RNA sequence: UACGUCCCUCUCCAAACGAGAGAACAUGCAUGGGCUGGCAUGAGCGGGGGGCUCGUCCCGAGGCGCUGAACCUUGAGGCCUCAUGCUCAGGGACACA
C-alpha cells in the first residue's frame, strides 16, 4: 500500500522497499535522493566513494548551518556531507532492487533508478534530563524508503 | 563533439569550514650528505681530598685526554642538486536533453 508511483512497464522494473530503516530522516533524505535519475551502477559507485569521502552527499533540503565542503561543487551546492549510516542502508537496498531483477530475469546494469521517495517514520520516544528537575524529549525519527528501477537500454 | 573546468592526490605566500595561491612524472616527494644555526664537550676507554689490602694493587666524588665531542637542524612547512630511492597507458565527475 505505499509506492507513490508505479512503472510504465511492470516487467521491466523491480522494486525494493525498507519498513522502518531507523536512520535519521534528514540524511537518508539526499543519501537517497542524490540517486534519482542515476543508472544502477552509477548510484552505486557513488556510494562506495561516499565511503571513501571522495565524493560527498548534497545536502539540499535539510542541510541548515552544516559545514560548506568543496566536493558540493559537483552538485552545484557549497554543504554537503557524508551520512555513512545513511549510505550503507541504501546500498542494501539497491542490493535488494537488483537481487529483484534477476529474478525477474532482467540485467541489473541497465537498471535507472526511476522513483526515489524518502518520508518520515513514527519517532521512537526516550528522555533527556535537563537543569532544575526538568525532563525533555529525545526523539529518534526513522524512516521509510521505497524505490523500484525501469530498465532503459538498446 | 571538442577546448576545458572541478573533485580525489601533492605543495603552502592562503586558511574556522569554503575560498585562495600553486603544482600536477615535477629535485615533485622521501631519506641521506654538506651548509647554516642551537646547546656546550656524548657513551666508552685510559692515566684527586683521602681510604683498604698484602714498593705494589684495589675503593673514591671530581678532573684531564681522545673531543668546539655527541645530539638536534624544517617539521604549520631553514639552505644547497649535493647524492641516491620512489612514480610505470594518474583515477572519478561534469562540459553533453
Amino acid at each position: 500500500t505505499h509506492y507513490s508511483r508505479k512503472p510504465q512497464v511492470s516487467s521491466k522494473s523491480a522494486k525494493a522497499k525498507v519498513s522502518d530503516l531507523r536512520c535519521h530522516y534528514k540524511n537518508t533524505f539526499e543519501t537517497a535522493n542524490v540517486i534519482n535519475g542515476m543508472p544502477l551502477r552509477k548510484a552505486q559507485q557513488l556510494y562506495r566513494q561516499v565511503l571513501a569521502k571522495t565524493r560527498c552527499i548534497p545536502f539540499k533540503r535539510y542541510n541548515g548551518k552544516i559545514g560548506r565542503t568543496a566536493q558540493a561543487k559537483e552538485w552545484g551546492q557549497t554543504k554537503g556531507r557524508w551520512p555513512r549510516k545513511s549510505v550503507v542502508a541504501m546500498m542494501s537496498l539497491l542490493k535488494n532492487a537488483e537481487a529483484n531483477a534477476i529474478e525477474k530475469g532482467l540485467d541489473p546494469n541497465q537498471m535507472v533508478i526511476k522513483h526515489v521517495q524518502v518520508d518520515q517514520a513514527a519517532r521512537m520516544r526516550r528522555r533527556t534530563y535537563r537543569a532544575h528537575g526538568r525532563i525533555t524529549p529525545y526523539m529518534c525519527s526513522p524512516c521509510h524508503v521505497q524505490l523500484f528501477m525501469s530498465e532503459k537500454k538498446e
